């Protein structure tokens, strides 16, 4: 629905740790939303969520490994 | 499937590492699977995907945050 739309995930990132090493466009632009809690994200699609995000790590890399079969990993979207 | 069972879980820990500070047996018991990569561990059930593991994690309270709607947290297998 909404979430399709990069931009209303990155909205959901109010809040999101300002010391993260992953930023916040970085995570929107690989499908995630920001649960409100650390930083745990968790994907609009697939709903399968990732935290403890480590300097170097790929944002598309981490989702694509927890989730290999998610409509959003693999260009459901466009 | 045949994962619902505690020590089937349990065999696929062969090779986790042995300083992990979260136990083979204690993930097994939160419904996880080892991946045979690293430190991760995937839900039999939910198919989260949690690993770099540290002190004072609970398993079953990471696997809660990251599916909290899982059918073998919520108690769906008995
Ligand atoms: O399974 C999920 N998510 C999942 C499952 C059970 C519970 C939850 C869950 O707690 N969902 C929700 C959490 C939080 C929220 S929120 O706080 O309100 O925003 C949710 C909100 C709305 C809906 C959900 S929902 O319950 O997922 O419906 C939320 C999520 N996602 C998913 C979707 C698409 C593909 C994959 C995936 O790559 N799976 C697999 C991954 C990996 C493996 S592996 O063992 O490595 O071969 C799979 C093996 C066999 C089958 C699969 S399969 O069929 O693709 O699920 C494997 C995984
Ligand atoms: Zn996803
Ligand atoms: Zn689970």
């Amino acid at each position: 629905e909404e979430f399709v739309e990069e931009f209303n995930r990155l909205k959901t990132f109010a809040n999101f740790p300002s010391g993260s090493p992953v930023s916040a466009s970085t995570l929107a632009r690989a499908g995630f939303l920001y649960t409100g809690e650390g930083d745990t994200v968790r994907c609009f699609s697939c709903h399968a969520a990732v935290d403890r995000w480590q300097y170097g790590d790929s944002a598309v890399g981490r989702h694509r490994k927890v989730s290999p079969n998610c409509r959003f990993i693999n260009g459901f979207y466009l």
